[PDB]
């Protein structure tokens, strides 16, 4: 164990008090994080915006050349940030490790993707003979400060998302981790740290985001609002925003349509995959199944044998469902799986909870009636809804307040283009489970999950606006 | 003459129960009545767009493209019947309200050809992650849904069609919500888009006093998308009642033209005067404020004062350069800031005069930044000059303002022009030149509380589209 | 009806020469008109006037050029009736083909405008390559090639001679038409709706003359700085020979492969085959020229093309008949000598083949083998092999191996095995479930190998036919 | 020592049964030799490229870059190594040889990144027509086969890298022919992608001599693209011979610095020295004549003398400004220039000298274009002024030249500059700095005689990729 500090205006600054971090999986106490004050809240800003101007008069080069130190650093203590994740979150080992690699993917991405921007020369005499001497150029120029809010699934890999993308823009950065996963956007902050960044460019925050949350985001400091978490809590941002540009990334529903002539093992490999890693704590991931009748009983089947031999255990075992993040969110998901079954759904393996480590329950015969076929389990569970046509399967896809990305199960892939049009969501894949990978691509959500694209250079032109200079030409 | 008009609900045109009488500012001649909706009349509105947007986002682009080229035709048909009751109705000169009916069709025609060959893009897995490199997205444009579209009394057809063609091009389903001192130039522009034979339900018309009905328009659910021309403080308000839905903002402005020693001062003084008075100075985008190094401020301000005096002031009917301004409150409004401004001891170089709401141009010297002309939008024909002794007092004084629209920059030094343009918090800076909107292909975007989101064009229907991914291997 | 003696277009003026050729339609020999056989002295003028014009015609706004190229369209589609009935019978092109043809140009003129006036430069940052450069910016604008030189071809001497011309011109260049000698009359008749629109003097004129005497002379000329050219890949190959430094674009030879895998529906595939393979008689580029089928339907496939082949009707251009006689007695001796060859070797007959004048009746062969001269070489004419495969690795191969690489059809269900075989394709193009098409004109059309040069389709001929003017400097 | 040098070949190093020896043009000095291959040995080269095409095509972009950028790191870790042998090779100073080798590890890195994030598009059937509005093309890059790059003697390194590296990101396979002067430091940067671990065959070089070779290489069958940098003369050859075959030239240049009455005559002349004089005048890119205004001539020679006489003249070991030209014909050509503007009233403002190949730096006043040395190529050090009385003058005179690489604008006018760039016909206008190629990513071409294609990085990848469309109906 140890005590964690804010990185702040280049300095590691203690707090007067400070919040203990214990494994889920264990209750290990593996450390402390600062419990910041509005006044400390107010400094980490004032630094931020004191660095911005010699930040954004950099060479684009520059500052890509500190996002590759990062991570590069972030690649060399993969293991042992992942190590310390791995507790933090209750995900497996190796997960863990992945998790810090991918992030040190997207941050060197990010920085080669956001020294090359387009700008662009526009011709006043594409609009009027009179004005075709008068030509506008324009270029992208940063917001200013970023708030970067990462959840607590992904505290590495969703923080990364939200830095690099703002920094090579030439925008500052604050960055609030959740509490639970503090320490693992500490470890990530250390990295930046190391690489150089100058002092004030990139700065952290920790707190109770039940205290400062509303602070940290109506403070006027603030230019740009960044986040990913629970669809209440981004509504509850979206206001706070007035005028100012923000991202959300919020809950998803992700239904996996499977029609009659879908490879059904296939189909059944891919959902279990995407619906039970990481315990199903994701916000893309299957979380429900719309499967023609004809073929129902035989794609439950293939999913029953598969969810059977998923192992259940502890994170350093790299088991594929381990203990969900605190003890609300397992009692959330066993009243789900309660619900299901009082309503009279067919439990296809069986419920067991051992402290916060639910077994994997599938569910068939679930309907619209139920809970579990419309809210946002953040477990390992999984509800399969049979469907006589795919126009029903349309409508109770689209029915959810979310629309984060669908899977499509079916071997007429001009069909499938056709569904995918209909459907109200980000992305679309077409036999394969959800992702938000690779992350090039991009990454949306409709409805309730939330609002701006991400993905790397999305997310980039997101963060950054346009000055347009225009002149006439003798 | 006085008629009583209508709004185009699902392809009819409907009267509500209780009306609103719109009467000519310049001389107080009804000009007609208009409707004032209910909350359950707007509920048809919105109800009737969107069953009307499967079918209507179904449709090619060249086909939406035709009933938008159509449109326009119209427009240009009766350009002169429309630009006559416009004039009327805002107060604008006879000849600027055709020629902004003209340029309504010109900026119709062009979202038509810009969103029928927006494109999509294909991204390739093997970009990022070497096992990935079969897994390809085809990512394609698709509307957002009913833009509910709300613009202001200044440009009351022209930022209108600003907002409908880009969002009917990709696809969207549109409720216009006009200013109601504009309503009746906004129903008679609907009348273009109905003879064009635009599907029931794909364009609809909202009138109802924005005090009364604008907050149940902009909450209600029905809507996708929010795009806004008009004061801040209702921008700021339609901000709040959005929650997480994407919008556009298009607020007040308070440009800086900052003139430099080497500056043209003929030029400076003909084009600051042309961009600070125009229309009144009832625009966004006027000239409001100029920022002048001391060394060329006497002479500057002595051109600038004889092209003021040489302003015709007048009627809307005689195409004269200065109109009566909007309404009553509007005159009393800029009143104060003139008082103000004298009180404090700013040089009059042109006397202020006011006969109903005609107000002559006032010309100020030595203004300060304790005075509320420094600051302050107007939307009237005052002019306040600022004497700056260095370009960053210059930078400074530009940027401490809430509103970043656009800047003017007179100077013969342009790489310094560039260098300073880099450091003005606004949107556009236009060198040796007023600040303006156009050409409408340009991007038009302002800073801080002159708003959000990007127009111009191309960039508005980028605004009002999303994207859908769709990602499969390749086997 | 009344033979004409046509005119260049030169300098703004209408032009005859000491000499002329007399141009007679391929399927009647009636005497339709006659154009003047240019001298060298003569292109040397029609270049003089042309590189004149270019100053005042590259400074215009992007709105003034379009609107000269949609009031071209307009006249163009007033007179496509006009234009038309003599194209049919210039080119021997049913008559309801060669109106349709005219108002294609119309189509592809308008939107060439309006892509191309929406154009755009760009801005580049010294500091996305090295700091010490951040404060250094580049200014790139879009810039014309200068004289672009459009050859079209007998098969649309209407419309790809528009597709070469609009773009060229919206992006300020300066353009001069040779149209083929059969196609001559219908070049110039598109000429004269560019006059009637009131394009510039000198910004657009027309070539036409003899191989023999101007042939070489046109393309090797140092005023002009493009050549885009439709034709035969030899032509074309010559036209390589000649070119120097500067930029070309070829649109060339097909030999388009119709893979037809196990799991088509074969009743598509048929009707797609047939359309694409017969359409003008078989004298397209892009065109089914192979249908390279899976053994286990290959019966019934050829079952299906037989039948319709059958009730495509054979006559004359005026009832657009679906086959129509040939350009010219070589072009039909030539069809007849890979009809002989196959039967000869052995491949079955499924349809008829007669031959009258020029006039060849569709033939249909099944059992076609690759030592066969009709598996590979470009017949234009109203021939169709059916080549039986074992494997798709097979068929892939075999259209890899032509020398031609324009476009392919799959015909299959399984679209992600599709896309995989598309991949492998030495190919511009792939249609799925479709014939091979040049449409729609917005989308990329090029040929790879022996099948041309460069990527046409609207916005990809302005591309090509613009470069760029950098200015450079450093903001303070 | 002097080494035996062996060409890449599917990866395997070969020898041939003769060699080239090559020598220092400075000193005389053996510096090893190169192979002599034949045509059966160039087909050898070319099989190796088109069986290695179709693995290399189909790895993915992330897999080719991280081969790029491996093989730049060991051009970085050998810069000097390699540098060393390049200045000697061709008589370039040392630093200036090793800073080569150090910019080609930059275009190296950067083109990975440029291309590996390229993407392919989708278009809409329905954007042209209705009844094809289900009609999707999914159009993606592609490579254009095998790429046969010609690098030239005076950038070996440099000028081999810049088309190596955009073509291998892109999918491309590459043949390289360095020049004879400027193939051991050909086959050196070849050794840096081997030992990356370039696939086998999907780099190769080629060395030997015209008589043998020369046109054997470029009309062979399998290269699909030519990239050549060179001689106008020796680029028109490639030219006959292209056939169908895509290809770009970077030929020669005769840049213009064109000098107003406002322009800072002492930036003017310290950027033009720097331009005119770098590696002796060695430069397609390169000022190699001043367009002045007759008012400021005289300050203005006056200004670039003072900085020619400080030029020092010496061996390429010793950095010297002024290097041995690259052989005794090159030296004798440039010899004849200078000796045609003395006989025809030139004012030599610094003395001409030669001993060998080294030609002190000779500045002409006076020039008047009757003299070769206004309008040929020297390729030497020296350098006309041209006195003009007008603007007009000077870009008919800059027109007027066979060549159009870039040109220098001199003033403080932006406007009226831009203007002017408006009528040159060139690719690249610089503002009050020397004609250069920099920044990579910026694009570089020449009109007329001065070559074909647009290079510059991402320019380079566009130029050797191609598409493939795939079009399907969406059901
Ligand atoms: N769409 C995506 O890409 C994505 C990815 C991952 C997760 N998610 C979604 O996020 C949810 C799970 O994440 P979570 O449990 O960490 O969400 P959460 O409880 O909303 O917390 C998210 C983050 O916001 C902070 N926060 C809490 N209250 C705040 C306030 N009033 N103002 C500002 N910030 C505040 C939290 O700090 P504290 O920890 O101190 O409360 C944490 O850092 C699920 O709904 C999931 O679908 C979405
Ligand atoms: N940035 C630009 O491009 C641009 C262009 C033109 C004008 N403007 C700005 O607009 C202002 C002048 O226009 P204006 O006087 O018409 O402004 P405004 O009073 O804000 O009115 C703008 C529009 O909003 C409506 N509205 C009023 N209250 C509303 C509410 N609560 N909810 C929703 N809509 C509501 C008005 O309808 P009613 O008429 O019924 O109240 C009118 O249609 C100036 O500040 C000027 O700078 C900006």
């Amino acid at each position: 164990a140890k005590q964690y500090k804010n990185l702040v205006n280049g300095e590691w600054k203690l707090s007067e008090n400070e919040i203990t971090i214990y494994a889920p999986a264990t209750g290990e106490e593996l450390g402390s994080v600062p419990a910041m004050t509005q006044a400390e809240v107010d400094a980490v800003y004032a630094s931020a915006k004191k660095a911005l101007s010699d930040w954004r008069t950099l060479s684009y080069v520059e500052r890509a050349a500190y996002l590759h130190k990062a991570a590069d650093i972030l690649v060399r203590d993969a293991e042992k940030i992942g190590a310390i994740l791995s507790k933090e979150v209750a995900k497996g080992h190796k997960a863990a490790v992945s998790e810090v690699i991918r992030t040190a993917e997207i941050i060197n991405y990010a920085a080669e993707e956001g020294l090359r921007m387009e700008g662009e020369v526009l011709e006043g005499g594409s609009f009027e003979a009179a004005s075709k001497k008068k030509i506008a150029i324009v270029r992208r120029e940063p917001v200013g400060l970023v708030l970067a809010i990462s959840p607590f699934n992904y505290p590495v890999n969703l923080a990364g998302s939200k830095i690099a993308p703002a920094l090579i823009a030439g925008n500052v950065v604050a960055l609030k981790p959740p509490t639970q996963g503090s320490i693992s956007g500490l470890l990530l902050a250390e990295a930046f740290a190391e690489a150089g960044i100058p002092a004030g460019v990139f700065n952290t925050i920790t707190g109770r985001g039940s205290v400062i949350g509303d602070y940290i985001v109506e403070h006027e400091a603030v230019n740009f609002i960044n986040f990913t978490g629970s669809t209440p809590i981004g509504e509850g941002i979206g206001k706070l925003a007035g005028m100012r540009p923000i991202m959300l990334e919020l809950g998803g529903k992700d239904s996996a349509i499977v029609l009659e002539d879908a490879d059904l093992a296939l189909a059944a490999k891919n959902i279990v995959a995407g619906a039970f890693g990481y315990s199903g704590q994701r916000s893309t991931a299957v979380k429900r199944v719309l499967v023609m009748d004809k073929v129902a009983d035989q794609l439950a089947a293939e999913i029953k044998t598969l969810v059977e031999k998923l192992s259940v255990g502890m994170p350093e075992d790299d088991a594929d469902i381990t203990p969900l993040i605190d003890t609300s969110a397992a009692d959330f998901v066993e009243g789900l799986i309660k619900d299901a079954t009082d309503k009279g759904a067919t439990a296809l393996t069986a419920f067991n909870r051992e402290g916060n480590l639910i077994s994997p329950v599938l569910f068939d015969h679930v309907t619209t009636d139920m809970r579990l076929a419309w809210e946002e389990p953040f477990g390992p569970v999984l509800p399969i809804i049979r469907v006589t046509t795919v126009e029903e399967a349309i409508k109770i896809s689209n029915e959810s307040e979310y629309g984060l990305q669908a899977s499509i199960f079916t071997t007429n892939f001009p069909k499938a283009f056709g569904i995918a049009e209909q459907l109200e969501v980000g992305t679309v894949h077409l036999n394969n489970k959800t992702q938000r990978g690779t992350d090039n691509f991009p990454f949306l959500g409709a409805k309730k999950s939330g609002a701006g694209v991400q993905g790397v250079k999305y997310s980039i032109e997101a963060m950054t606006t346009v000055k347009s200079v225009v002149f006439d030409i003798q």
